[PDB]
């Protein structure tokens, strides 16, 4: 099909960068630059920023009730579901993810629209919610408005439903905001632009400027009009982007993934948490923040477990992702290829086993495809235990005692997500308290509901998203206590 | 008589700094060493910190109930009520501030404590929240824990009530902690050491660092195993703070003090309205985060309320602390009082006019004390106008529209409090609406509390403490979701 060429959506008409630099998007598959992408600047960012103050400024979008807001929601995630077919496909070739994948992204974010909807309609008659005080002289309530004008930057590996995290949120509270999607993944996000005209979205309520991290995220978070930023990506970029919001005192949210152990206990139908196991680090093509990238299988099943687990990913269609039967596609990228690429080399180097994959495939010739991939012989000195992958690349390590599951799963500096197997409930209950993490799956891996509070602790980040923690991340707390005595404080003389 | 010679309390137990240095106390109304305080550095915060995780670890503590904690708050509320007198004098040497204030200090901090008893008593049974999915597939609640330990670092115009601000909700979330109080004012917080030992706090659960900010509070914010920082102090050194923290990912609460304006519209009882507005930049001996040190007072009534003001502060009787009778005592120290008479100077160079005190008092002739001081014909360009003083100052602007009122009002890069005065309160609602702010007062000024959430937005910050929301500051929020099917996910093939 044909990629659109398409503009910088500023201020609800598409804008040209004011040094009119364009980047290449390329299909994963096929190594081929299929299109072009604004490159948004500096400049851009400052026209963007003042579309949306202004907008904030109307008395038209951000003193509006919520209920009101979610009108456009409901009819932004319309929208969506109409031109469904055009979203899922743009986005499977942008992202190289299998095609069955895609379509549970935009039905996702269709889904996410509407529970904000429901969120912005909440937020009316929680205003004014009064606090008792024990004094009777004074009484108090709590308002709660948009903070104003928020950046919103978001990574490549589900490009609109990432975005909408952010997105739906933001506009729930009353918020305006400007949207930097990743450079690896921005035409579902620019072809967002269109559906905001077309459900008359104010303008500069929504501005999306697509371009490089450097050029067009970092001003973004260091604009002195910019009230809050929410950041979802590498905790190596998080840090930059909280220093840099940490010169205005600016309020920012990290998501930033992490190394996410699953630990399987003896006690446990082998055939289907092994499909799990792959759910939980390939699917996606392995580029799943939540990534359950490490094993932590008891001995008992050890093998067996892994010889299922081999069995079940040599059955895994890695093709291109149209390709009906597609249960894997290629990495996002030739850069994020080499760098998986070379994670497997100083993996071997280290000492560890390759017992499966490590390798392109074989029937493909181009595009950045690499095979599911079993790596064992592990030492929890080894970088591949402790880096985050970002490819289709699994860990496995064998425990003893519990208590070794335990320590083993907390041995990093991450603190996302943990996936935990085991019939025993009293025993998945004792290490779901146990789990240094946001967000710990029982006898599953990786079902993220937008119903559920989501983020992660340590290295992973901080604040959650989604579920009725998301909408609170854009707003202002406003406490407003008055006197009702109409007699004097009595603390002075007269 | 004499103050309480104390060393660092750690793990339960009194230690000597590890360079064994000592800074002065300084009683403000006798410029008077009247004792000696530890001076922590980076290696006392590295045992410190090892104490608090030790004592984290400990099934004693964290993993305890939150009805659990609550009777070791409810016993050091106890014992704070029974050593009353003892802290409250304690309290008035150290800060300068007038012993009637200083009472009111005690009796909050015994308060704040029952109020975070309550609130960790109900931390249990929000405990397992169930959140509801679509699919029946999963089932999913929410998880409430500590987030492990936690640095503090409060400041000295209110010593002990700004610690137990942070102190409180942090053990009723589990968390253990390391406070480092001002350097200015350490004496009932180290005094609070003995306390936790006479309720039975296990070790090492609360740490005491006194100390200087760059040497003991610094290296507390910087360190690898502290989760999470508090921070209540300048928005200068909330920024140095918080780009430490970012280097780490650290999550970070920052109240920042400001600017908070007064508006006082012309249908109102100007003798009320009067002490308040005096209340609201004099009391604490100016030294308030959320002093309204701007009045916009509408020019009908601008004389004469100017007048009764001059009145009524010339009627506040500035003296020693201790004094019966005391409505002022010295500003906190030497650095302080020559900080507050320069912005005196310069704005007199500014070309504002001093219509009330700018000079010491002259019945007191050793001490850092200064009067209560109004300025007229300001600019909104004079430093006086925008910069935080942190003394007894207070700045006057008349307006004509109400609109005016509020673009002058939201006039600053601060946005911490504010106070609107007027009986029309159709008015009123209309102005605590549209102010830039984080707690608006309507027809009083400065009453704070503990029941209702507290912080700003702007560079004074971000986060709320108190009511509802402080506990909430020191928890990981866990999403639990469990797959109660026991069939294949169903997304590959076997
Ligand atoms: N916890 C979560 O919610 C979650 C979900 C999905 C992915 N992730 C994480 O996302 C990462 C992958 O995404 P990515 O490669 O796009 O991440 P990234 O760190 O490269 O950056 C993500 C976004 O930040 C922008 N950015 C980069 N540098 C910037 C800068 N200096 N200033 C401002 N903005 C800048 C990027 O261009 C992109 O839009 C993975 O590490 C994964 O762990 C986290
Ligand atoms: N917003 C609020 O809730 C609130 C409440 C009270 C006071 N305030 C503000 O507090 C300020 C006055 O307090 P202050 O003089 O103590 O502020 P400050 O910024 O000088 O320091 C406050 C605390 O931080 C510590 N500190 C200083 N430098 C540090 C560093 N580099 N790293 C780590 N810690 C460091 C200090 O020792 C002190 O204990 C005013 O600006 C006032 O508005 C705000
Ligand atoms: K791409
Ligand atoms: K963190
Ligand atoms: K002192
Ligand atoms: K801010």
């Amino acid at each position: 099909f044909p990629i659109p060429a398409r503009q910088l959506f500023i201020d609800g008409e598409w804008r040209e960068p004011i040094k009119k630099n364009r980047i290449p998007v390329i299909n994963p598959s096929t190594e081929e630059i299929i299109g072009d992408i604004p490159a948004a600047t500096a400049e851009d960012v400052e026209v963007a920023v003042v579309a949306a103050r202004r907008a904030f400024r109307r008395n038209n979008w951000s003193a509006t009730s919520g209920a009101h807001r979610a009108t456009y929601l409901r009819a932004i995630a319309a929208k969506i579901t109409e031109k469904k077919d055009h979203f899922v496909k743009l986005e499977t070739i942008d992202s190289g993810k299998p095609f069955d994948e895609a379509v549970l992204d935009i039905d996702d974010v269709a889904s996410c629209f509407e529970y904000f909807a429901g969120q912005a309609e909440a937020l009316d008659g929680k205003q004014k919610a009064p606090v008792t005080l024990p004094m009777e002289r004074f009484k108090s309530h709590v308002l709660r408005q948009p903070l104003g004008v928020v950046g919103l930057i978001s990574p490549w590996n589900y490009p609109l439903l990432m975005a909408t995290w952010k997105i739906a949120p933001a506009l729930a509270a009353g918020c305006t905001a400007v949207l930097k999607p990743s450079e690896l993944a921005s035409v579902t996000c620019l072809e967002f632009g269109e559906v905001c005209n077309e459900v008359g979205l104010p303008p500069g309520v929504l501005n999306i400027l697509t371009g490089l991290g450097p050029d067009a995220g970092a001003p973004l978070v260091s604009h002195p009009d910019v009230d809050k930023i929410a950041f979802t990506g590498s905790s190596a970029t998080g840090s930059k982007v909280m220093a840099s919001a940490a010169q205005l005192v600016k309020p920012v949210t990290l998501e930033l993934g992490g190394k996410s152990p699953i630990v399987v206990f003896e006690d446990v139908d082998i055939d289907k948490v092994v499909e799990w196991t792959i759910f939980g680090c390939f699917w996606t093509n392995g580029q799943i923040c939540s990534a359950t990238s490490r094993l932590l299988v008891h001995e008992s099943i050890a093998a067996e477990f892994v010889d299922k687990l081999v069995k079940w990913t040599k059955n895994i269609k890695i093709s291109d992702p149209f390709e009906e039967g597609c249960r894997l596609g290629p990495v996002i990228s030739k850069g994020q290829y080499d760098k998986i690429m070379k994670f497997i080399s100083t993996a071997k180097s280290e000492g560890a086993t390759i017992l499966y994959g490590g390798s392109r495939p074989e029937h493909l010739k181009k595009g950045y495809y690499i095979e599911p991939t079993i790596v064992t012989d592990i030492s929890t000195s080894m970088q591949i235990w402790k880096e985050e992958v970002f490819g289709p690349v699994l860990c496995v390590k064998t425990f003893s005692s519990e208590d070794e599951a335990i320590a083993l799963a907390n041995d990093t500096e991450y603190g996302l997500a943990a996936a935990v197997f085991s019939n025993d409930l009293e025993r998945c209950e004792r290490i779901t308290k146990a789990l240094e993490v946001g967000a710990v799956w029982v006898n599953c891996s990786q079902p993220c509901f937008v119903q559920a509070p989501w983020g992660g602790i340590k290295r992973s980040g901080f604040g959650r998203e989604l579920g009725e923690w998301g909408i609170q991340n854009y707003l202002n707390i406003k406490q407003v206590t008055q006197d009702i005595s109409d007699e004097p404080w009595g603390w002075y003389k007269s």
